[PDB]
C-alpha cells in the first residue's frame, strides 16, 4: 500500500500507512498560510477484500474544525464518479472507512477541478459562439487567469460578472462556471436569447489557480486571502484580484456574482450587500428578486445562511460589498456545501460537481428574468 499526493489539487501529509486498519495522515497547511482543510490523495496498492480505516489526525486544528461534523468525505476509483463514505469526527480526527472494490482509490474534500480541465474548458469556451477571451491576467506564479466575454449583439448595454474560487480549496465554485458555460452551447435556448440581446457576461472561471494547483484551502501563492484584497489590491501580494479590478474599471459593472463554497452549512445560500453604507432601497429590493426568481427554478434556498450584517457595518475589503457598493449593482456571493443541500438529500454522493453545474445553468435563468430590472 502506497498514498501520495504529488499531483495537481494534491494535499496529504502520510503519517503511517502501514496498518489498512490504523491509516494515520495529515493535512498540510496552505503554502503561505496556516489555513488547512482541503485533502486530496490517491491509495495504490491495497488489498482486496480488506477495510480500510483512515484517521486525519489533525482536522482539529483546521482552518473551520466545527465544519468537520456530519462531514462525509468523497472517493473516487476511475476519478470519474465520486461518492461519498461513511465518515464520524471526534477528538481524534476525522474518521473513514472504505472496503475497496478496486485496488487504487482516491479521496478528497470535493470533487477536484484540475487546472487540466481548466484548460479543456476555456478551450471549448473559444469554440462558442460570441464568446472570446477578452483580457488574460497573471497569478504570483505566472498561471492565466482568462476573463471571458460573452457577446452577441453588438447593441447589449449591461455588464454582468461571474469569478469563482478565489478560494483554492472551494472546488465546487470552477464546477459552477463549467456548468454555466457549457448551456451557452445550446442550440435554440430563449432565455439566453434575451438575456445576450441586452447584456454581455464576463467570467473568470478561475481566479487562484495557484492556489487550486497545490492544494491550498484559502489564500494565493503569497499567503494572501482574495477576498479580503478587495479594498486594498497589490500588483504584487494580489495580482489575481487587481487584474480584475483594472477591467472592471475598464467596462463597468450591472451586476455581481462571487462564487464560493461553504464547510459548514448543508444548504445552498446567497449573502447579499445589507451591510453596505450604499445599500439603496433598490439594491434591496434587487436582491429580494433575484433570491425569489432562483428560490423557484434551482437548489437554492433562503432559510440559512450568514447572519446579517448590521446597516453600514460591511467589510469592504469583500468582493461582493466592493463591487457592490462600488458600481452601484446587485451583487451576491453564492455558496454551495461541501456537505449535501439538505432540502434535497442526496446522500450517496452529497453536492456535487454536477448538481453545481446545474446550479450554474439555473442561475443563468435567474439572470434572464431580472435583465430589464438591474438598470
Ligand atoms: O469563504 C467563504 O466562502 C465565505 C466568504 C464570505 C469569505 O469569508 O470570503
Ligand atoms: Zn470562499
Amino acid at each position: 500500500m502506497q498514498i501520495r499526493a504529488d499531483f495537481d489539487s494534491g494535499n496529504i501529509q502520510v503519517i503511517d500507512a502501514s496498518d489498512p486498519r490504523r491509516i494515520r495522515l495529515a493535512i498540510r497547511p496552505d503554502l503561505a498560510s496556516q489555513h488547512f482543510q482541503w485533502f486530496h490523495f490517491k491509495v495504490e496498492g491495497m488489498a482486496p477484500a480488506t477495510e480500510h480505516c483512515f484517521t486525519l489526525v489533525n482536522a482539529g486544528q483546521s482552518a473551520y474544525s466545527h465544519a468537520w461534523s456530519g462531514y462525509q468525505a468523497v472517493a473516487s476509483y476511475d476519478g470519474e464518479r465520486w461518492f461519498r463514505v461513511p465518515s464520524q469526527y471526534d477528538a481524534d480526527g476525522l474518521h473513514f472507512q472504505l472496503e475497496p472494490e478496486e485496488s487504487e482509490v482516491r479521496f478528497a474534500y470535493f470533487e477536484p477541478y484540475s487546472r487540466e480541465r481548466h484548460a479543456r474548458l476555456v478551450e471549448r469556451a473559444l469554440g462558442i459562439e460570441g464568446v472570446e477571451r477578452l483580457a488574460v491576467g497573471t497569478s504570483v506564479q505566472g498561471r492565466d487567469i482568462e476573463l471571458l466575454r460573452v457577446r452577441r449583439h453588438p447593441d447589449s448595454h449591461l455588464k454582468l460578472w461571474v469569478i469563482a474560487q478565489q478560494h483554492p480549496g472551494e472546488h465546487m465554485a470552477e464546477w459552477f462556471m463549467e456548468g454555466l458555460i457549457e448551456r451557452l452551447q445550446r442550440p435554440d435556448d430563449t432565455e439566453m436569447q434575451r438575456l445576450l440581446e441586452k447584456a454581455d457576461l464576463y467570467l473568470v472561471p478561475n481566479m487562484n489557480p495557484d492556489g487550486a494547483f497545490h492544494g491550498n484551502l484559502r489564500t494565493n501563492a503569497a499567503g494572501q486571502d482574495l477576498n479580503r484584497a478587495w479594498l486594498e489590491p497589490s500588483a504584487e501580494r494580489s495580482p489575481e484580484v487587481w487584474f480584475v479590478q483594472q477591467e472592471m474599471k475598464r467596462h463597468g459593472v450591472d451586476l455581481f456574482l462571487d462564487i464560493h463554497g461553504d464547510e459548514e452549512i448543508p444548504h445552498v445560500f446567497a449573502a447579499g450587500c445589507e451591510g453596505n453604507p450604499g445599500y439603496t432601497p433598490r439594491l434591496e429590493r434587487l436582491e429580494q428578486r433575484f433570491r425569489e426568481e432562483l428560490m423557484a427554478r434551482g437548489e437554492f434556498q433562503i432559510r440559512h445562511g450568514y447572519p446579517r450584517s448590521a446597516p453600514g457595518q460591511a467589510n469592504l475589503a469583500l468582493a461582493c460589498n466592493f463591487v457592490g457598493q462600488t458600481y452601484d449593482c446587485l451583487a451576491f456571493t453564492i455558496e454551495m456545501p461541501f456537505k449535501d443541500h439538505d432540502d434535497n438529500p442526496e446522500p450517496g454522493t452529497g453536492w456535487s460537481g454536477a448538481r453545481s453545474k446545474r446550479l450554474g445553468q439555473d442561475v443563468l435563468s435567474t439572470l434572464a428574468v431580472l435583465v430589464d430590472e438591474l438598470r
